[PDB]
């Protein structure tokens, strides 16, 4: 039915007002699209898309690292088994890594290669995709991310509705840029963005990309698909079946992104993209204050820990900056996150009674400012608050953290640890007390 293949939620932009215009941030973060493409997003706001050109990128900073995915040259939208036999899920992709000049030399000779060719079942020819390239620092790229701060507020890397900006610490390629270079066929597999954050990617070109979306809450059905085919969903490289998704009744919006045309992926859309041509993309994460983006990100919170999968976004230590710093009107949204720091803070009451009632000192070690959120050692769970470290980390001043349940693996009645306390209960308690739901007319 033409119900599995929706119109792509499009949004025509011709200048600065229209850029500027509320509905559209509200048209993008509304969970009944998807995805929302935003054409001539750059014309409309005369963003100089030449600041991110291969031959600007070269000239800023040559001996830049780029990861490099190896991969077959695949027809269309399919995905074949190398043999040319059958369509599957899984995708070949190999890994290592090169530098801007390097793979912009190759960038360019691949097109010069079409052009002489064009003059004249696979099996397939190789190609390579640079992927990941980190523009983090303003000191390399003040250029190029002061560019970025010309976007409406609801899309750039920094602004105060960004959940991102509220985490108080970087984290890499959510709220700092990624860069991709592309030519024809460069796969960016299936997935989810890291704790289902929206994201936004922008074709710099001067080729096209293909875009293929389904609805987060089909998500379910295309974990089942990879695990029936052997695959982890989370952590394997997977090109779907677009007719084993027809066959499933999923979804599938597909369209392409034009040179300077502005993707918005919405929370939890699962996706993957292909290069048609060549060109580079650039793009990171936002999180809007939302209850479904919240929620979203709370749920892939607690479904990583189930998967043994570090979360990026450390949603408890998120949770408590929000109460700390973010006034919130909306009821619903204000309803989650009371309700997960009333859980955090009763497991963090039960934890530290059972270590003061089984005599374990608790040692008052406070935080620096703008330190970032902990994870465990072993485990990568984040770690709130009470942070278990071992006798001989503490003494060296390393800090190491670990878990109370690594820990109590470790050392079974906590011998070789010590308990650092980094917040005060009746401070939490207080933070807690005086988030209260703000009143907004609107
Ligand atoms: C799988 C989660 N992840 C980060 C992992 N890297 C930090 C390794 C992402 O960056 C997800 N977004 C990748 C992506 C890349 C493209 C692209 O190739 O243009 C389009 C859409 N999505
Ligand atoms: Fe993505
Ligand atoms: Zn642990």
């Amino acid at each position: 039915k033409d119900k599995l293949n929706p119109p792509t939620p499009s949004i025509y932009l011709e200048n600065k007002r229209d850029a500027f215009f509320p509905p559209l941030h509200q048209f993008c973060t509304n969970p009944k699209n998807p995805v929302t493409v935003i054409r001539g997003l750059a014309g409309a706001l005369k963003l100089d898309l030449g600041l991110f050109s291969t031959k600007t990128l070269v000239e800023a900073n040559n001996e830049h690292m780029v990861e490099v995915r190896t991969q077959l040259l695949q027809p269309a939208d399919e995905n074949w088994d190398p043999t040319g036999t059958k369509k599957i899920w899984r995708c070949e992709s190999n890994r290592s890594h090169t530098t801007i000049a390097k793979y912009a030399q190759y960038q360019a000779s691949s097109f010069q290669e079409s052009l002489r060719e064009e003059n004249e079942k696979g099996p397939f020819k190789t190609i390579k995709f640079g992927t990941n390239i980190d523009l983090s620092d303003n000191k390399k790229w003040k250029l190029q991310l002061h560019e970025l701060t010309k976007l409406p507020a609801f899309a750039r890397v920094v602004s105060a509705g960004n959940l991102l900006t509220h985490v108080g610490h970087t984290i890499l390629g959510m709220n700092t840029v990624q860069l991709y270079m592309k030519v024809p066929g460069s796969r960016t597999p299936g997935h989810q963005e890291n704790n289902n954050f929206c994201s936004v990617n922008i074709n710099i070109g001067p080729g096209d990309c293909e875009w293929f979306v389904v609805p987060e809450d089909y998500w379910g059905v295309l974990n089942d698909f990879c695990e029936k085919n052997n695959l982890n969903f989370l952590m394997s490289s997977w090109w779907p079946n677009l007719e084993d998704l027809y066959e499933a009744n999923v979804p599938v919006y597909r369209f392409i992104q034009r040179p300077g045309d502005l993707v918005w992926i919405n929370a939890g859309t699962v996706h993957w993209v292909q290069a048609v041509g060549w060109c580079n993309n650039i793009a990171w994460n936002v999180g809007p204050l939302t209850a479904c983006q919240y929620k979203l990100a709370v749920e892939r919170y607690e479904w990583n820990k189930l998967k043994s999968v570090k979360s990026p976004v450390p949603m408890v230590h998120l949770s408590w900056n929000m109460a700390r710093n973010i006034k919130v009107s909306d009821p619903k949204l204000f309803e989650m996150i009371k309700y997960c720091l009333l859980k955090i803070l009763k497991q963090y009451q039960t934890l530290r009674e059972a270590l003061v009632a089984a005599g374990k000192e608790v040692i008052w070690h406070g935080r620096t400012n703008e330190e970032p959120a902990h994870y465990c050692s072993i485990c990568e769970v984040e770690v709130f608050n009470l942070l278990f470290v071992t006798n001989e980390s503490n003494t060296q001043k390393t800090y190491i953290v670990h878990c109370h349940d690594c820990a109590r693996k470790t050392s079974k009645s906590l011998e070789n640890f010590v308990v650092l306390e980094q917040y005060k209960m009746e401070d939490l308690i207080q933070v807690y007390d005086q988030f209260t739901l703000a009143l907004s007319l609107s």
